[PDB]
């Protein structure tokens, strides 16, 4: 059996054009209520361009990423932490941070490759099942990577509604 679980977050997608992915992310900052949100990207140097475009269309965020230095990782995610910053923008990471209660969303801006590295994004170590909401961005070209996680993972991931029932992802306390 798994470390990781992923039962207690509810899992979406979202069919994306890559040319898409920027407005798409905006609409989900627009139709969600979001606390704190993390959001991976495939590689460092997407990371970092997301980062700065998201600034640009004035929210708030800060980057980690796997060509940092470790220390400046723990800072960074300490500053995350403590409410200074909005979402977080990352790279895949094998050393994951402590879990954060303002965070309810997580984003895959570019969905992973494998079964493995996407729970090591999503799962969540302990059984208290802290509800949460993960959303994917794919194309359409990629919808079999999707189901091919989807089962190993046995697991279930659905169409994003228009309406996210806010009793999978608000904070009821």
């Amino acid at each position: 059996m798994e470390e990781l679980t992923l039962l207690g977050v509810t899992q979406y997608y979202a069919f994306v054009q890559e040319k898409q992915k920027v407005h798409c992310l905006n609409t989900l900052f627009r139709k969600l209520q979001i606390n704190q949100s993390i959001i991976f990207c495939n590689s460092t140097q997407r990371v970092e361009l997301l980062a700065k475009k998201i600034t640009e269309i004035g929210y708030s965020c800060y980057y980690i990423h796997s060509k940092m230095a470790q220390n400046h990782r723990n800072r960074v995610f300490h500053d995350f932490r403590q409410g200074n910053c909005r979402n977080l923008v990352c790279s895949d990471l094998l050393t994951r941070g402590i879990d954060i209660q303002a965070v309810n969303v997580v984003i895959n801006f570019d969905f992973p490759r494998n079964a493995e590295t996407y729970l090591h994004r999503i799962g969540r170590s302990g059984r208290f099942g802290h509800l949460g909401v993960a959303i994917n961005l794919i194309t359409y070209e990629d919808r079999h990577t999707l189901r091919r996680i989807e089962q190993e993972l046995r697991t279930r991931i659905e169409p994003i509604p228009k309406t996210v029932d806010p009793k999978l992802y608000v904070a009821d306390q």
